[PDB]
């Protein structure tokens, strides 16, 4: 439905009339045309935000909170309208859009609604006679850039904290999946959000994206994307030394020890990499199995893989859908051919679906490939339904395999040994680690990377901190200075 | 005195024999020759640090704490030895090195010594049957770069937090003022700090400094310097997306209202800009006086300015010394000539004093210049004993003046009106604001900039947070999720 820029509370076309095609991943069909934002457009969106900020941040915190709260209830009223718009644009089964994407986007906004007035300053114990209080205040206009894997969920992950804190926002979704988030802004002002407090500006990365990260009135830039692109954001920020949050990606590891609950681990590991058609940043795209249970696991796992109802996203009975862009699909498939050239033994799937109906879309089937570590495809992020299997025999060997990546966003492990579980989670260099479960998120629990998967967290009290400055104020009440320059 | 690199617990020469002259700002005399660190040298210092990290962070926190605590006591034992070494190298009057520089360096280390085992993780309220605890862990190798205005104090400001947190350090002081901090590392290992846990690598900005910010094993780079140089640090960090802390400087404002206590304000304002020969970032290099008290203030202020015992840093009766480098002296003086070309009326000092002994050192005398805002010298940081005076008539005009800068790091204001004091401190865009006092710091009270004076704080619980990652661990104890892919 909606498809234009949203600047200062009005849906407007791109200043230079720019346009971008938004396609359905299921049949290649055109869904609609997006107003394509360019430098001149963001200049406006940011100016709109800059203008709206003083009044917005001047609102009592409780008020910003109440609006977020209503937005959350409102998103649930339009539960189906949204789940449908999203799954259509991204290829997410409605199985997911209805039960995950939407409720978790609302739950997140609700969290931060209840958060806005619980952000407290502090009073520092200090020299006698002085009073040092430190206020925690909004940074200013905040620029946010997201990818296209959870377009809907990201709106809550990203704007949720920034808004509660009192910041004013300019957000550029994925030229590939803007539709979802455009409806959200409408829902915002429907619920009472002042004009200009939020501004959506879909557009190419090197136009909208770059113009945004470079902008001189933008006080912080919050980016979720690839390591490659993260560097172009860092470069951009040097213009006015704006703060940065980097949510780059990772090759999440998924270890299964000898004493694991094979059934639960197969189901977890399958949900881990295959849910959301493998386009999860936290996706366990590296399996790591103990020798003694490796065979027994793959028997049950591969079976499960081949029996996955893959098809039309709009089918309530569809378990897995297509990749969200034609490009990627391509990419992935080349990553598969590559894994074979290095001696990979493809154990399930491996190419596009046989079906005539299926090949109108960017589909690829559940792929599992046996390999060695230090292989090219066990290092670089294959952003698809693609799992590599390796085997280990000692705890220490498993840790070594899990840490031999330049990526450390997420990882998990399956055991029933008290010591082993905690020892491992402590040793693995990763921003988060799941035991006997996987891909569990929750607003309030810090979500972010470590090292080359970036800095800054989303979700928690941590998230709020990232969107807030510290004004320190000293008041001399009862302490009398003795002149430094003694008369 | 002590003059070589310090890498892996040994004083060593630069790998390529490089050398740098360290001069006394009082007479131009040579003090000694510093081993000049270059790329190859930091490669070692960082490797030493990377190696020492595992063991160091593995120590119980309380242990790291105890060492910091002893280092603080030890620094006070060598109180004079250091105050003397510092004031000699920097031109800081001893009266200042003895009573300020040294005790505040110890105090800060002592703070963070008591802090190391009070850094707590958190346990998140989460879905029933799960247990989500979030540990707060060290980053790894931390690189720190400092300027030359408080060489001694910075060692505590910077390494204090980083070490307590469990990080391992590689620090590049100011080629111009390395001596002070070299002694400190010796003191560290004297007190029991493992070899490699701290590494000092004095050297040129574009050799040591650049190689350090670019290094791929460095997990965070903490920089204190100029806005100009800050951008080169941001560029460098794109190599491995290392975290950044920036403390670029600022043109601190110092407002005096009609109802001020004008004696106390003259003494504060004088201490503000002239203490430490004006080479304070937080230095009030912009006076702002109400019409009704402007004249009366300057009468008392200018008198005080001209009556400032300016001379030999080693004289216990010296009130103000030289600038720490010949290049600054020269820049500065040019900034003075500039203020005149724009119609500035120099009210006190204005050129190099013309004394005998002082004709050899990089001296400049207390300068006060009447001007208008928007003038070139009221915008750019004159890093010297240099105050510009402007006048205002309404509160609102004063705020406008104080905010018309790119910089936002130091502000102060003098009033006795409850409302005015708080309203103002809340409106001024600055990371910290002092009322009826100035340049008051304290470990525990966050010290940092806002906007183009950078991000990140030193000195507080905040400071600890900037030197620490968040590992989130999920444990499934009583969870029986339906398999996502329903059989
Ligand atoms: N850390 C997390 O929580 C998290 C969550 C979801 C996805 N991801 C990561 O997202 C990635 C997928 O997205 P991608 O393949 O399109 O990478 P990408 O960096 O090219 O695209 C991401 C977004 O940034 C914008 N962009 C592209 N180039 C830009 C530029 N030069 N300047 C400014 N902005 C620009 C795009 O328009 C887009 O919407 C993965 O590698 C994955 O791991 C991370
Ligand atoms: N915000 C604060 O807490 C704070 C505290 C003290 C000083 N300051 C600011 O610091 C300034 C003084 O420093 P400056 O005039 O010598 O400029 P500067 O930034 O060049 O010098 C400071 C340090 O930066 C390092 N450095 C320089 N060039 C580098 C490069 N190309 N790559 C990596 N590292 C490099 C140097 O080797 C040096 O020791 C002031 O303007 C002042 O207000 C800010």
């Amino acid at each position: 439905m909606q498809n234009q820029l949203y600047i200062d509370g009005r849906f407007v076309d791109a200043v230079a009339g720019g346009t971008i095609d938004v396609v359905s991943p299921h049949d290649g069909s055109l869904i609609t045309r997006i107003a394509a934002a360019e430098a001149a457009d963001v200049d406006l969106a940011v100016a709109a935000a800059k203008r709206a900020f003083p009044a917005w941040s001047a609102l009592g915190a409780a008020e910003r909170g109440r609006l977020l709260l209503k937005l959350a209830d409102r998103i649930e009223e339009c539960s189906e309208e949204l789940a449908q718009l999203e799954s259509l644009n991204t290829g997410h089964p409605i199985r997911d859009s209805r039960g995950l994407d939407v409720p978790r986007t609302a739950a997140c906004f609700r969290y931060f609604g209840g958060m806005a007035d619980k952000i407290e300053g502090s009073v520092i114990p200090v020299d006698a006679g002085f009073l040092n209080y430190v206020q925690r205040k909004p940074i200013g206009v905040v620029a946010q850039i997201v990818p296209w894997n959870f377009p809907l969920m990201f709106t809550s992950w990203k704007m949720g904290p920034a808004l509660a804190a009192g910041n004013t926002i300019v957000i550029k979704p994925s030229e590939i999946t803007p539709l979802s988030t455009l409806r959200i802004v409408e829902l915002m002002t429907e619920v009472g959000f002042p004009k200009g407090v939020v501004n959506v500006v879909p557009g190419y990365g090197h136009t909208a994206g770059q113009a945004l990260a470079e902008h001189l009135d933008v006080g912080k830039i919050a980016f979720t994307g690839s390591t490659a692109t993260g560097r172009r954001i860092v470069e951009a920020s040097k213009s006015n030394l704006k703060r940065i949050q980097l949510e780059l990606g990772g090759k999440g590891a998924n270890i299964v020890f000898e004493d694991a609950n094979i059934e639960a681990a197969v189901n977890g590991a399958a949900w881990a990499i295959f849910h959301n058609q493998g386009q999860a940043c936290i996706a366990g795209s590296r399996l790591i199995l103990h020798k003694d249970i490796a065979d027994q696991f793959l028997e049950r796992f591969i079976a499960l893989a081949k029996s996955i109802r893959l098809g039309d996203p709009m089918d309530p009975e569809t378990e897995m859908g297509p990749l969200t862009s034609a490009l990627r699909r391509d990419r992935v498939l080349s990553y598969i051919d590559i894994a074979i050239e290095q001696g990979g033994k493809v154990l399930a799937g491996g190419k596009a679906p046989d079906d005539k109906a299926l090949a109108n879309g960017f589909y690829v089937e559940p792929t599992v490939v046996e390999a060695k570590p230090q292989d090219r495809v066990c290092q670089e992020e294959v952003f698809g339904p693609f799992v590599t299997v390796v085997r280990f025999s000692s705890d220490e060997e498993a840790l070594a395999i899990a840490n031999n990546t330049e990526y450390g966003l997420g990882s998990g492990l399956w055991t029933q040994n008290l010591a082993r579980a905690h020892k491992m989670a402590h040793a693995i260099h990763a921003g988060m680690c799941w035991i006997n479960c996987y891909k569990r998120v929750s607003p309030g629990s810090p979500f972010g990377g470590v090292g080359q998967s970036g800095y800054g967290r989303e979700m928690g009290f941590e998230a709020i901190h990232d969107y807030t400055e510290a004004r320190s104020v000293w008041v001399n009440v009862d302490a009398k200075i003795a002149p430094h320059f003694k008369r």
